[PDB]
């Protein structure tokens, strides 16, 4: 058995490593955002007194 | 049977990883940019009365 313990370690050793691969996640948010309009004009003539 | 579920549960631990790649990334930087400069290497003389 001393035999089985030096191939289990040996067999451990070439096992790591293992590979596994992400699927992460962003997270964190500061972005406000302003306020924007439709412009909207007229051709006109005004005049005041 | 019991030769398909075993078989299904070899193929499905050896087969399983995953690759996927998502990564988005969001660095800020601030910086300061107050009134700029106004100046030259002007060399010239002058003097009050």
């Amino acid at each position: 058995l001393r035999k089985i313990r030096a191939a289990q370690n040996i067999s451990k050793t070439i096992a790591t490593s293992q590979n596994r691969i992400y699927l992460t996640a962003d997270n964190l948010v500061l972005n406000l955002q302003d306020e924007s309009f439709t412009r909207g004009s007229d051709s006109l003539i005004k005049g005041k007194k």
